[PDB]
């Protein structure tokens, strides 16, 4: 039950999973569960794309895998998916 | 970074979130992100339905929100979504 954890490592592991999903979504039109996973995560947490993978975020945005009304300009003022994950494990609230 | 956590409570919170999504998916054909969230979680972790909400698991199964080939009979021998969440925070491996 009660246990010692490193939240920074957990944030890293989550971002790594996200990034794996993201790179499968952008590239493979056969990988529709990867696209599904990414689009529903994006929609649900309201984020679009990555820090580690910023140049690839352009693709998901064009394949309509980010939230509706999500565009290059509106995104400028929004936290990306890595920022949101980090802030959640930070508990920055 | 390093911090004391109750993993049983985290498992509870995750199952509660799942259950909220599940009850929105079964009922509301207007709630397509809830259906999306449930179907992609199911597909990704390979589980179908709940412990707390067993009588409602029948609905998602018929609306095709569980993995392909997932049926009432095959499901008998598979962990449901609550069991899988619990076992993951247990680290039962």
């Amino acid at each position: 039950s009660h246990m010692f954890v490193n939240k920074d490592q957990i944030a890293k592991d989550v971002k790594q999973f996200y990034d794996q999903a993201l790179q499968q979504a952008v590239v493979d039109d056969d990988a529709n569960n990867a696209k599904a996973v990414v689009k529903t995560f994006h929609e649900t947490v309201d984020c679009c794309g990555s820090s580690t993978l910023a140049a690839l975020t352009t693709s998901v945005l064009k394949n309509n895998l980010c939230p509706s009304g999500s565009n290059i300009i509106s995104n400028l003022l929004k936290k990306d998916c890595h920022q949101k994950i980090d802030d959640f494990f930070s508990g920055k609230l």
